[PDB]
């Protein structure tokens, strides 16, 4: 009888710090912006940087990305709390705008305008079977980081002397008119652990070829925290259809807004007094590196400019018994 | 208290020149929009004119009235900001915005270029200073209406931005409640 | 049909930014302290301080006191996230154990020890028609707010010429013997409004004849969130019986363990371009100031030291239909 | 098992002191009075100081107002007790006699005598549409407070060149014949507070545009209780119908009596040693300024004379949602 704290019968004992620990609070990062594209030629083709983890909680639009720290403050308290992960992330092009060049001439006088009937379209490319696995900036180019969410990006991909039409090697390409529907996409990610770090231009988490979702190389006489199962990203793609004038190829120019989310779960400190700040240096979990893992792999960048991207999707030639859920398993190292 | 806009018409000024000879002309397609933007979580609090522009009164109506939105070194994409963004375009059904406004109390003079009645961060809806040893009727309870906005997309173009140009019937009403003299001597 | 991104019927919108930064989270902090309570007469009397902010949050325990930050890590981030509101608070006092002084003598060689039956006990008053408005420490010693959750705080109640036994005037008084159950005591905060600021040794807030829940002053031609009906605290106070020896009166000490919870609920930053750190300083919402609010009323501290303590609980007397739920009104100041 | 008394389980606690702090005892005053009205002409009317608490619980009568310390001994307990409120209260005007000095002469030898037929009327005038916001006494008369229960308080209403007859104003007017049945008013008070000091010629409480309930300034950093509402009474009135005669007009004089009642709600004071009389004085709960709060405001009193009367009803065009029932509101003062 009683709650324990009798001399006889059960134990009284104190209350527990695991729940409170465990919670998984859940947020995300919502952004819009405004994608002009103009200029570009049927052979070469606008990447979206859409597997990098920094396109969607940092907003890099035109003069933004010069100014200092343009991350979303949800994520800046990411950092705040002892974990986060990225789960689900997504984005949206929507209410597309086509325009066109041809009025335009070097003389002047007469300035672009939407084309005079809505048959064109630009094509958003998805590569299941990955025709490329990493992509680079066009020769004169370059890719900046700061420039990332409008989407600027242009590759040529090119055989040894052949152009290639992005349209016809890709798997999934959508042909996407003014007035068609926004166009939605999607990844979820299921990772066994959480990130303690800021992403810091790394890669959405992946388990791929190119790259996997876990940062930390592991070390002797323990288990540890290790990617599995390939979970990737199909590498995203925008072009515009070949379209031969009585001088070079027709000009597209498109408009969109970009809309994308981020969301992520978050876990906050433990409790009791390995929570106070003065001793929780000392008092931190050793395990937690057993669950809190950083980020896996980086995009390419020297200064502030991308030297390539990779995508590596998750291949439908995987047996689909490796395609599943869980991106990590907790495995020993010798 | 509400408003409607309706019928729009976007033209365009791409065909015309400082030569001329080509004036301004319906958009070819009926892609183009005006951005109708609701303001709910405040980004705008306070709006004012633009550096070399200036709001009269008399142009309340047809709306003239030109906010640049600026960040320190960075340039506001309205749409991006705001939180309910309507991209109208062309043959779009007319936009219809309404606010109820319910008050304990009774206006008995003229309004005089005051805010139509809100409890805010900004402002009040009743406008008397309460005087000492009585009760006063005070607001309460945080009443207001978003800061609409219109704008629209950018768009590159071989020189500078798209000219979009738009035509919409503004149909306002509002709505009183009035009341009469007390009866007898 | 479609989404609305087609020329004629209704307006294709953005995706609703409100919902992310409505979304209330929920935290607690707790912890845990072992109180040894020596020396007290019956006259004097332990002020439970725990109706200030700082005792639950903050571990102020011996040496922990003296070292910097002692603030749980659950804390410190719920300054990173835009709003926090501190919701329930609560205590409890388990596992007692009664010693005398009885048989040590300044001869020594004998210590204290545990009492030879368990008939004796500590009083927990909890001081509901507010017997005790403002409570000051005895005329020698001083409050630390370093030693803040082990109790020390000795109050001595005395009327004009007349010694006040604090269990006779004060209206709940437990007598709690070794072992009974433990005793769990909690409060319900019900605020309308939210906190942006740290506490900073504030009374966890309430509203009362002796302070507010609201702290920052209203100011002109607009609304402001004002306290409202009458929530607060009683003083809770432990205290030993008297009990007459051959000299003096008897020794008892106490030793308890002291379970502190205070659960938080806080908000997120705004979605959007809006929440990007580099805009959100000039489009913070200038309306935070209507449900952000800051903290109310400050203990009295000069140095670290605690200058009194104010109760104010929420008294019976009051009508009951001011004592009612909303601790805050939303109410304009000309 | 047990009361609790034993060493461990349940808390042997002390008994409630808060439930006969909080049992509310009612009571009330009854006093009964004959009025005569002479000499009043159409255009003067006799005010009815209904709306002064002094008017209901101090008899002032003839000589008795002369004679000193005439409240009745039922109020000045009310004053033994910590708190009281006035609740209700009420007259009523019964068994009406109407009398003429038409027969009467500077010769003499005629007497006044009542009307020879029932047809004549005394106007009972119920200002709701408050015609008359304050009332003073006519410029020669002179309003005693001693007088005050015989109503011969005569003001004189009149426009710029025009004298007002009252009966044509003002809303409610019954004509009340000799015979008809008794004229009833009753005013019903719900104050959410209580006061601890004597009314002292204030106006029994209102909130209104002239005056509020609550008396005490609010001061700074805490809670406070704040009249609310508008809940007033109606400018009761009594006054003669225009009758021409061959010289003037016709003198009617009345009868009535008087029957006012005031039913007042108290409360004592705290049980234990809180409430011992030496003790009591810095034992006495601070928070007794939350509930505990005066009298609102004052009738105009220059010497023993009453300057003006204000009347000031719950005006009907004021928003029913305002009007409703309870007159104060605890709220925080910064
Ligand atoms: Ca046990
Ligand atoms: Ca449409
Ligand atoms: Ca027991």
């Amino acid at each position: 009888e009683g709650d324990g704290s009798a001399p006889g019968g059960s134990v009284w004992q104190t209350t527990d710090y695991i729940a409170l620990s465990m919670v998984v609070y859940r947020t995300a990062i919502k952004l819009r912006n405004f994608v002009n594209i103009r200029g570009l030629t049927p052979t070469e083709m606008i990447v979206i940087p859409w597997n990098v983890m920094r396109f969607y909680c940092e907003y890099n639009t035109g003069t933004y990305g010069l100014s200092g720290n343009v991350h979303h403050k949800n994520y800046s308290m990411l950092l705040a709390c002892k974990a986060h992960r990225p789960t689900k992330v997504g984005y949206t092009l929507s209410n597309l705008i086509l325009t066109s060049d041809e009025l335009v001439s070097t003389g002047g006088t007469l300035g672009t305008t939407t084309t005079f009937n809505t048959s064109p379209y630009m094509i958003h490319s998805i590569d299941d079977q990955q025709c490329l696995s990493k992509v680079y900036p066009k020769t004169d180019t370059v890719w900046p980081v700061s420039s990332m969410r409008e989407l600027d990006y242009v590759a040529s991909t090119v055989s040894g002397d052949n152009a290639i039409i992005p349209s016809t090697i890709f798997n999934k390409n959508r042909y996407w008119k003014q007035g068609d529907d926004a166009l939605h996409f999607s990844h979820d990610l299921d990772l066994g652990f959480w990130f303690g770090s800021d992403y810091g231009n790394a890669y959405v988490p992946q388990n791929n070829d190119s790259m996997n979702a876990v940062g930390t190389i592991p070390t002797s006489k323990h288990i540890n925290v290790r990617g599995v199962n390939n979970r990737g990203m199909a590498g995203h793609y925008l072009s515009f259809p070949p379209i031969r004038t009585n001088d070079g190829q027709f000009k597209l120019n498109a408009q969109f807004t970009l809309e994308t989310e981020i969301e992520f779960e978050f876990r906050l400190w433990e409790q009791g007094v390995q929570g106070i700040n003065s001793v929780h240096t000392n008092l931190n979990p050793a395990n937690d590196s057993l669950w809190i893992q950083s980020y896996g792999s980086l995009v390419s960048i020297t200064e502030s400019k991308i030297n390539n991207i990779q995508f590596g999707p998750t291949c439908p030639r995987v047996d689909a018994r490796n395609k599943g859920g869980k991106m990590s398993m907790l495995f020993d190292h010798h």
